[PDB]
DNA sequence: TATTTCCCGGGAAATA
DNA sequence: TATTTCCCGGGAAATA
């Protein structure tokens, strides 16, 4: 038995997210806050360190994450003769996948040290002059553009569409237009079109 | 170009390259193909601070094959290269990271069902993907082994080889994969190429 | 290993 | 080199 941190562990990732009753959670507190904890919660490690994964008791989880304890008693497990293998099959899948401004600074670097042309950079990477050029042009957006796009919650082209408004301000205010409204590229770029209209009154 | 056998204890991973994760059953995979043949392509390496030990600059997953085939000597190609060319060709290296195949998903995802007794849906839930994806990979393993190795080779794309499924038969579609390949088909293209041949088995 | 339809961002050709 | 244009396969929603 081991206490772990309540925000290290996340449901079953194979199922779909239970959705259970605030009166049954309530009625199971009280059953907590009464009697104490009696059945530990069971979890394994995921890829990351300090994350567990839910096994059974993802009710008795959601009782205590309500009744606001940092800790929660849990039993680990530590499965191998399927588990280790199948981990490395998941993850050998959902391979880590480097970010326009990470492959842009990789790029500038690259251009810099070995003083390649694009060309010359392009031809060995397998793509397109314009492709290394386009992505070099997103280190000119504002930080916290280049940090949407790290963080993943813009794309390439999101990013890409800011460039023409050329005024940080104005770019950094789309940024969080595209997020809240969960825009696409196709609209960004209508949204930007519309705006160098209000640039001319 | 010359190749030379070194000590497999004198090598030791880039140093500017992030700590490698292989799967044992790839590396066996690869140590096995090594083992019937007899032919690896030779790691490249340079010269350390001390004497007798070579730094890893490419090649990592094949000097792991030979370490599990227990061998004392592996082909290498030596290079003078500086902190800087090493830092760099791990760079360029990270960047252009072998992206796994449709054929090699598919298999991927059929192990995972079998393994943990798993829907589809399961699977994709876990992977983030839609189950429609996973099963449409896992079609592709209907396919003759020709198409198979075309996708592995990536002469052609997954949505090329799901085209050619409608045209159940196998002589068919190894026809239309060369006529792909030969007049650079698009998917689009390929899609109306099968169309066609189904009028073609009505008359 | 179920299959069809089709939207949309990657990425490169065209262009400056 | 930097910028504009826009085709097309990935991949998932829909599934006469």
């Amino acid at each position: 038995i081991l206490e772990i941190p309540v925000n290290a562990i996340v449901p079953n990732r194979f199922q779909p997210r239970t959705i259970f009753s605030d009166e049954k959670i309530k009625e199971l507190a009280m059953t907590i806050h009464t009697h104490g904890i009696i059945q530990p919660i069971v979890v394994r490690h995921t890829e990351e360190e300090g994350q567990y994964e839910l096994i059974a008791g993802e009710r008795r989880w959601r009782a205590v994450q309500s009744l606001e304890w940092e800790k929660i008693p849990a039993i680990i497990k530590d499965f191998s003769d399927t588990e280790t293998a199948s981990v490395a099959l998941i993850e050998n899948l959902q391979r880590e996948e480097l970010s326009s401004i990470e492959e842009a600074h990789a790029y500038a670097r690259l251009l810099e040290l070995h003083d390649l042309t694009q060309e010359a950079l392009a031809q060995r990477l397998g793509k397109g002059q314009s492709t290394i050029a386009n992505k070099l042009r997103l280190l000119k957006l504002p930080q916290p553009v280049q940090e949407a796009i790290m963080e993943k919650k813009i794309t390439e082209r999101h990013a890409r569409a800011l460039i023409p408004l050329k005024q940080p301000e104005l770019q950094v205010t789309l940024l969080t237009e595209i997020i809240e409204k969960s825009l696409n590229v196709k609209q960004t770029e209508d949204r930007v079109v519309k705006m160098l209209e209000q640039g001319q009154r």
